[PDB]
């Protein structure tokens, strides 16, 4: 359905990471296991 990413970049509704990430409020989405 979407691209989607990894990582610091963006995850909107329609973007929801796959990956065990966490964003923060204006859709960036990260981790401390990859990234930071």
């Amino acid at each position: 359905d979407f691209p989607l990413s990894k990582e610091y970049e963006t995850c909107v509704r329609p973007r929801k990471c796959q990956p065990p990430l966490k964003c923060n409020k204006a859709q960036i989405c990260v981790d401390p296991k990859k990234g930071w």
